[PDB]
């Protein structure tokens, strides 16, 4: 048993092109794709109004193909899991900061999370790194002036993800910009003559946040995009792979991983437990996280008995399976934290 997983770099609204290339792989090679993985820049703009939240150079203020899938005119032939990049409809992703389906077969992993599928555990870290925004909170509802800062990776995702490898391995981890320093653990001199601009950042190229997460969880694979080029590197037990932009040859690659059993997309129990126990830091819907709280301190109260009950209550109110929901995203925002708060308060701490 083998499962073929498509890994995609920057999509930037070229969905019909991506699915055209994916469908030819299934027939040129005869292998079947289990699901698709995207490293960001999805541009999930539902309508013209969402263009205000797309931080791009003037030439790329374009709707893309997403609205056709959002409208139902097009249908994603494969289940597509993605994170956010630096060219996004950032308002939509903030509504879904705890993940959610933007349309059929297209699931956003949120600001960060861990999911389960086909016996694998997949971690996603959205955004790119900017030091001046790494401590800023999110303000809700989204405002057009936040178009420049909403896609910047926040420091707190480090504390939210660091313990996810304690009970079991992490198979795949997703980020947009590369983990800082990973440029040096491959054939960097070959890369420096195809990408001359990479020479001056040296080992500082990439996100320190994604660097910390990689060293803590050491997943089997770490996949990134952002840089619009192909690259491989090894950092201890972790295989790093970088992908390019849709429209070039370097956009899509394929992972052939062992398949124990076929399983629907499900929430990760350890992630769900971190999401419930960190609720007091997210209790203010207008501004979160409230970093007066220590995220690690809230998570140090996790117990096996409390974890068993959180998943019991999560299964009751939401379900272990991640299912499609077609409510508007602002309603999905309120709904998911309604049940996070309900599960947390039902524990009585």
């Amino acid at each position: 048993q083998i499962q073929h997983i498509a890994i995609v770099g920057c999509v930037h609204g070229k969905y019909r092109e991506m699915y055209r290339q994916l469908s030819e792989y299934e027939k040129s090679t005869g292998k079947e794709i289990s699901f698709v993985i995207c490293t960001g820049d999805m541009q999930t703009l539902r309508y013209e109004a969402d263009l205000v939240y797309l931080k791009v150079p003037p030439k790329y203020k374009q709707m893309g193909d997403f609205h056709l899938y959002y409208e139902g005119k097009e249908k994603a032939p494969y289940l597509t899991l993605f994170i956010g990049g630096n060219h996004e409809s950032s308002n939509v992703l903030l509504h879904l900061y705890n993940g959610g389906f933007v349309c059929f077969n297209m699931y956003y992993l949120g600001v960060c999370s861990c999911i389960n599928i086909n016996g694998l555990r997949i971690v996603g870290v959205s955004g790119i790194y900017k030091s001046f925004d790494e401590k800023k909170p999110y303000t809700y509802p989204p405002s057009p002036n936040d178009v420049v800062s909403l896609f910047h990776t926040r420091n707190y995702v480090i504390q939210m993800l660091s313990n996810l490898s304690q009970s079991s391995q992490i198979d795949i981890s997703l980020s947009h910009d590369w983990p800082q320093g990973i440029v040096m653990k491959g054939n960097y001199k070959q890369l420096y003559r195809f990408q001359p601009g990479f020479k001056k950042d040296g080992a500082s190229l990439g996100s320190p946040i994604n660097k910390v997460i990689l060293n803590t969880l050491k997943p089997k694979y770490w996949i990134s995009g952002h840089m619009h080029c192909e690259y491989h590197a090894e950092e201890g037990p972790t295989h790093f792979i970088a992908l390019g932009k849709i429209g070039y040859k370097n956009a899509i690659s394929y992972l052939d991983l062992p398949l124990k059993q076929k399983t629907d997309l499900e929430y990760d129990k350890d992630w769900v437990c971190n999401l419930i126990m960190t609720w007091p830091a997210f209790s203010n819907k207008a501004q979160f996280p409230d970093l007066s709280y220590s995220i690690s301190e809230l998570l140090s109260k996790r117990t096996k008995e409390l974890d068993k009950k959180i998943i019991e209550l999560w299964e009751k109110y939401i379900g272990l399976k991640i299912i499609y929901d077609s409510d508007t995203f602002d309603i999905q925002f309120t709904s998911r934290r309604f049940y996070i708060e309900k599960i947390y308060n039902e524990l009585n701490i």
